[PDB]
């Protein structure tokens, strides 16, 4: 009622005079921000339930070993030690965006870190709710695993889209091959334990099930031949190709050398529901027929999309300018979200018609903190502030779509490497595997995790995959 | 009815193995699997390299670099290997066989298959011509309250997660209370029990930790951590020349650790724990110690498995600690089973030398046994002149923190190098390095070391 005595802890740092940043997220387009942020201009601060960045390109070869979880994350504050000023990490949750009052709400509070040597004491303690107010908010939550509402996809399947993903996804494998091979031969029981199915026909469902077929074929064979001859790893994907974001021939390249290292690919198909031990296929043909099937698994793993979280959802109720947006936060030119002075969106929480990809939130945070650069050495910065982005003549963002890869299992890959119009590699085979490892190792952001997917690939040329069930 | 697993498609005897440790995996590297069919039970499906398990807790090394999967020993062998995930539950040596339960899966390492039968939770027995038990022993609270529900003891990979959990979790929660609250003091304390070589590698290795990498980035709370080693004894490592440990113990105090001697824990609550004092004087103070984490690096005792088959072996009833063997490895009382390292008593120290040594030395009396076609059939070993075994102690070696460590290293009756300092350090790395096992763990162990010349540890909460 009127009478409450509702009092929710305020976060307001006003020691110094420069404007306070705050970035929400751990990920692609917040490291990327803190990487190039002045923190010598600004007070940053990062809200995120996630204490470390993880290299997404890589996680799909987590599952199997190919790397080990660790080797692909890092660590904030070993980012936030790089920074000259000072910079503040709460492992929380935003779960409300405030933008009339200029705050963010936070949740499961953890931990805070302040890496600067005279910290304030700030009052705050775990699980108790409370607000981090800002001058500017830098908006890079993510997105969401998507299910399209098909029935028991939460439930019976693995997401691939975090660290416990990969560790689920070799728990539920491990134990069924364990299971499976106390089964006899010609079990259907047997058959359905060793039965891998991957929903997702982009690079994502493609590597995962082609570092799982490099496990079964190079280290599961070595010792248990029989079991590794019949597992057998799906790919659905409801287009009519696979990789549809390449040309159309190194799409069936793709399919081809898939199919040969024997997954079998179903197109034209989708999930319609998903039950403990089996689920519902559908098959659209291209004459206009719609078959079922139903195919018994032992392991599903959903590598099909995201969709805005309700953090961000919320805020398109909050904000007029905003109401009409599904994907994501609809932003102007400088990445500015609509109906705001003060908060900008970067990456998958943002919605501008761009690929969702780390390429792109990479390249919007890079620009965005380069914009930030420039606002401090004009004074009337610190609601005019997209008049004054086209008054001061900054130039709008401008996305240079640098191509794409994919592993294919076996050493083999496809690739298009590119710049404006002009295309500096295009093709698939055994050297552009070598030029996927030497890519992904030259994109990853910190010199530890570096080493560490290095000396990874060195075991992994000595050595078997480590797949323990449990660690 | 009760499944039976007796493979009497060869000629060759069945050898059956429990455990997957220093014992059972040195024994599987030499055993001959061409005179022998190898099966092997443990509720592990790897071998630990122990020495390096304090030094896991930090991510000095990792988990899994100190780990090597049976399977990967098992497939250098030229023979038939079968290896069981499951517990020996219960030795019956009238029927010569082995029941096994929480069975999880079972591997036949070799070409033609047969389909046993079995299913995962159904109890079954396996038989054997030779019996090797090598379970280990587990750790002992010596019937101090509360050590099993608020300590870690420090003998398994899911100790070091759990500490690291534990202690994790402490300096979050220390770090968002105000300086001078002693819930934050408590939180940043962490109390070490077991002034052995364990309890101190422990204790250095949190301090490295502290000192190191907290410090970078906390350095205020890194400096209000407070770690004590608590020990019964009057000196910590009591197996080395006294000097060595008054180098040792006077290093530890110069890390900031504060050093308990002549002191036992009497009882452990969640959040303290009561220490006393035995002075050479003879009186006894006492002190409530409040803890965040709690280490129990100390004790050993015999499992269950052990405890039962004493009474159904006649001349087994008067043991305590062991299986009473004799010279040749032999548990009194059978031809049939034979025991090595901590689950057998032989008056040798517990240790994975030891354990080591013997498994070495019974693999070659096997070698013997299979050129003597009377053990084939067939108080043997004695009118064909085998030797009995000979333990040569070799030395032993402690880890200090901040890159100091002391060694005694010998052979026979001559020591060759004994000492404390920097270089110790060094040799220290190079011996443990040379002990491990494979080729694999010895990798990622060098690879662990080289990425700490250059990085912090990695100390993740939940991985
Ligand atoms: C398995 C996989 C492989 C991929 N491979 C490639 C590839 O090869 N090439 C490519 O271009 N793209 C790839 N992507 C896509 C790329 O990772 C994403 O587009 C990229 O992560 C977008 O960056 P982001 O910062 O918007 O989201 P993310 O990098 O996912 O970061 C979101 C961050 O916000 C945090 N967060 C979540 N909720 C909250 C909240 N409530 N409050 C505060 N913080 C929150 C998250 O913990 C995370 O730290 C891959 C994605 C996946 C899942
Ligand atoms: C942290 C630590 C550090 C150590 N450092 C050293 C050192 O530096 N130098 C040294 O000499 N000694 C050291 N030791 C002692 C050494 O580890 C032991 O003496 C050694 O383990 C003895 O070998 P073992 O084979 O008898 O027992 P273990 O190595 O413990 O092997 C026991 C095996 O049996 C399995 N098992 C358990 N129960 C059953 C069951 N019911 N059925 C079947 N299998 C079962 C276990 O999983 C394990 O695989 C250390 C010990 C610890 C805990
Ligand atoms: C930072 O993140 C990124 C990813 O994801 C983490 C990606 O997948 C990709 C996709 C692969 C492209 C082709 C990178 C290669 C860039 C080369 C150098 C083109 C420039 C030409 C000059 C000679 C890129 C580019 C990327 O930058
Ligand atoms: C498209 O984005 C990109 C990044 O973004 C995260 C990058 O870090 C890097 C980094 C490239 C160099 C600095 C790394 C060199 C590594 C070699 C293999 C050793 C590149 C090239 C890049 O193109
Ligand atoms: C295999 O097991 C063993 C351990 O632990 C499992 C040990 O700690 C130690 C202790 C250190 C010894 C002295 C190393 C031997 C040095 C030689 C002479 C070089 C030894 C010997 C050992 O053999
Ligand atoms: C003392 O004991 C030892 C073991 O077990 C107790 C071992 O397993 C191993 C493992 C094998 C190593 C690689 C060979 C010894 C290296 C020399 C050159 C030093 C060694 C060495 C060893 O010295
Ligand atoms: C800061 C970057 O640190 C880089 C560390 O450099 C290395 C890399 C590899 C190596 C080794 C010796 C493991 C290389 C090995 C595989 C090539 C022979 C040593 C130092
Ligand atoms: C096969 O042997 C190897 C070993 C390591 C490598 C890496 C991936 C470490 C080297 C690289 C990055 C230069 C291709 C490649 C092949
Ligand atoms: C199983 C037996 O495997 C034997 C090969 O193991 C090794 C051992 C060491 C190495 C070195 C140290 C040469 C690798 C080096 C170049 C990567 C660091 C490579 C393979
Ligand atoms: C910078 C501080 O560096 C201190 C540690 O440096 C190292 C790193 C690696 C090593 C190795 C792993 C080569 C040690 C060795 C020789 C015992 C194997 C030794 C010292
Ligand atoms: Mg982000
Ligand atoms: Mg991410
Ligand atoms: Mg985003
Ligand atoms: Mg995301
Ligand atoms: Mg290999
Ligand atoms: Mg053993
Ligand atoms: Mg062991
Ligand atoms: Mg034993
Ligand atoms: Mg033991
Ligand atoms: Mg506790
Ligand atoms: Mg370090």
């Amino acid at each position: 009622g009127p009478t409450s005595f509702k009092t929710m802890k305020v976060i307001d740092p006003q020691h110094s005079d420069k404007p306070n940043v705050l970035i929400l997220g751990s990920g692609w387009g917040a490291i990327s921000f803190l990487k190039h942020i002045d923190t010598k201009k600004y007070n940053v601060s990062i809200i995120s339930p996630r204490s470390y960045f993880l290299f997404t390109p890589l996680l799909p070869s987590a599952p199997v070993g190919t790397v080990d979880e660790k080797s692909i994350i890092e660590p904030i504050v070993n980012f936030a030690l790089k920074k000259k000023g000072n910079v503040t990490y709460y492992e929380a949750e935003a779960t409300s965006i405030n933008p009339d009052r200029n705050t963010v709400t936070i949740k499961s509070l953890s931990a805070v870190s302040q890496l600067y040597q005279p910290e304030n004491h700030l009052g705050l303690h775990q699980a108790e709710p409370a607000e981090i107010k800002y001058d500017y908010l830098i908006s890079a939550v993510g997105a969401e695993p998507n299910t399209f509402g098909i029935p028991g996809v939460t439930d019976y399947g693995h997401f691939l889209k975090e660290i416990p993903n990969s560790l689920e996804i070799r728990r539920t494998f491990a134990a069924n091959l364990e299971k499976a091979n106390l089964l006899p031969k010609g079990d259907p029981e047997r058959r359905r334990l060793l039965s891998i199915v991957v929903v997702g026909g982009g690079p994502t469902g493609v590597e995962a099930a082609g570092e799982l077929q490099d496990y079964v074929h190079q280290d599961l064979r070595k010792f248990l031949p029989a079991l590794a001859e019949e597992v057998q790893i799906h790919l659905v994907e409801a287009l009519p190709i696979v990789l549809n974001m390449f040309e159309k021939k190194l799409s069936s390249y793709a399919q081809s050398h898939l199919e040969n290292t024997s997954i079998k690919v179903h197109l034209r198909t989708a999930v319609a529901k998903v039950e403990e031990k089996q689920l519902l296929a559908k098959t659209k043909h291209e004459d206009g027929k719609i078959t079922e099937e139903t195919i018994p698994y032992g392991t599903l793993i959903w590598a099909t999309g995201n969709k805005a979280r309700p953090v961000i959802t919320d805020l398109f109720k909050k904000i007029p300018e905003q109401n009409s947006s599904k994907r994501g936060l609809a932003v102007n030119d400088f990445l500015q979200v609509k109906g705001s002075n003060n908060i900008f969106a970067i990456g998958d929480n943002a919605f501008a018609g761009l690929p969702p990809t780390a390429q792109v939130a990479h390249q919007e945070a890079e620009y965005l903190a380069k914009n930030f650069d420039k606002m401090a050495q004009i004074p009337n910065f610190q609601d005019k502030i997209d008049l004054l982005f086209e008054e001061n003549n900054f130039k709008p963002f401008k996305y240079n779509d640098l191509g794409a890869l994919a592993y294919l299992g076996s050493e083999r890959a496809i690739a298009t490497i590119r710049s404006g119009k002009r295309t500096f590699y295009t093709g698939g085979g055994l050297m552009t595997f070598y030029l996927w490892r030497i890519l992904y190792l030259s994109m990853i952001l910190s010199a530890r995790s570096r080493l560490k997917v290095f000396f990874d690939w060195i075991k992994l040329a000595f050595f078997k995959r480590d797949f323990f069930k449990g660690l």
